[PDB]
DNA sequence: CTGGGGTCCTAGGACCCC
DNA sequence: GGGTCCTAGGACCC
């Protein structure tokens, strides 16, 4: 039923806002991540740092081994939040059909738009431009008839570029497209798929659908459909936050309950403030806790609960601390609430 | 040498209904 | 024998 979807993605979003504000970081390797002393990971890295192999979700310990002159910045969320809200208002000028996927990211449906005539290519081009003129940062775009193809397209000519995929180009695009580039196919599934000899969508096009439903369930249908180019998901501008969590990893494993309670005492005020901005009465559906151990196993305990309550969080945290710790060190403790169904 | 914020999926037992 | 809720956990995303 061919639609036209624009996936915009900010390039090096967190880093780019650090460089715009201080140009001294424009041409030196910078990353936002948090110290190796605090056991942190890289969240964003500029291209000078990317040249050394620094990627997002990489432990800072390895980021420094690869690029020792990394200037690590901690990040200013409100600086990135304002930029985003500006980005989303720039989208508001071309369609109401806007589905943000994060701060730096949004699906735009422009099928029924009158703007740069009907050219999804020129709308994406002008949005990418207006962002630069108004925020001095750069965007990439992808244009496709479906959601995931427009997302894959947003990475192909980045940074500061776009890439269009028309319906006639789709069959050739999918034939060589490796399965792991499909959003929702990460490291584990890509490894089993390659264990079955499935690397590209061209390979799964020659597969049996009932076979894939046997082995992967609902995931096998999604797999088989994306390879045929099928992605009926609508751009939904109505999607709502469903949960609020606050967690913290300490410098080193903590071994006594006394220390773990000292962390919850600090975590709770932050969780309440962030819950208050969205729900002033603090009324919720479930609240609970999370511990992650030295062997990186993690357990959570959540239960029905009417209102964000600190003592019950401490209480339940010691029940896990006793029943499921088994004497290992603890590197992370976290708090959580599940919001009420709208 | 492994973050912090989330979404979505699965699955067994409890629970309720015929 | 059905269905929805409850809970824990895992894969995945930015
Ligand atoms: N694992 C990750 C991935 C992204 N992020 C944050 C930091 C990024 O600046 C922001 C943008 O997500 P992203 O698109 O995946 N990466 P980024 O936009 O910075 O670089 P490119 O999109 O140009 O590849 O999300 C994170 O905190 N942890
Ligand atoms: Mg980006
Ligand atoms: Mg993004």
């Amino acid at each position: 039923g061919s639609r036209k979807i624009i996936h915009v993605d900010m390039d090096c979003f967190a880093a780019a806002v650090e460089m715009r504000d201080n140009p001294a970081l424009r041409d030196i390797p910078i990353a936002i991540g948090g110290s190796r002393e605090r056991r942190g990971v890289i969240s964003c890295a500029n291209y000078p740092a990317r040249k050394f192999g620094v990627r997002s979700a990489m432990p800072t310990g390895m980021a420094l081994k690869l690029c020792p002159h990394l200037t690590l910045l901690p990040g200013r969320f409100d600086a990135y939040k304002e930029a985003s809200n500006h980005i989303r208002e720039i989208f508001s000028r071309y369609t109401s059909r806007i589905e943000p996927l994060s701060l730096d990211e949004a699906y735009l449906d422009v099928t029924d738009s009158v703007h740069c005539h009907g050219s999804a290519t020129l709308i994406a081009q002008e949005i990418r431009q207006t962002i630069f003129n108004e925020l001095q940062l750069t965007a990439s775009a992808g244009v496709a008839p479906v959601k995931f193809l427009a997302k894959i397209a947003s990475d192909m000519n980045k940074p500061n570029g776009q890439f269009v995929i028309t319906p006639a180009e789709v069959p050739a695009f999918l034939q060589t497209l490796p399965l792991a580039k499909i959003p929702g196919v990460g490291k584990v599934s890509a490894a089993k798929l390659e264990a079955m000899g499935l690397r590209t969508c061209g390979d799964v096009q020659k597969c049996d659908l009932v076979m894939l439903l046997k082995r992967f369930g609902k995931f096998g249908r999604i797999l088989w459909e994306r390879s045929q180019g099928i992605d009926e998901r609508d751009v939904n501008s109505e999607r709502l936050r469903k949960s609020v969590g606050v967690e913290r990893t300490m410098a080193e494993d903590i071994h006594h309950w006394s220390e773990c309670e000292a962390i919850i005492e600090r975590l709770y005020p932050e969780l309440e403030r962030r819950l208050a901005k969205v729900k002033p009465d603090l009324l919720i559906a479930r609240q609970g806790v999370k511990l992650k151990f030295d062997d990186f196993q993690q357990t959570t305990q959540e239960h029905v609960w009417p209102r964000l309550n600190k003592a019950d969080l401490i209480a339940t945290a010691r029940k896990t601390w006793d029943e499921r710790r088994g004497g290992r060190g603890v590197r992370l403790v976290g708090l959580h609430v599940t919001l009420l169904d709208p």
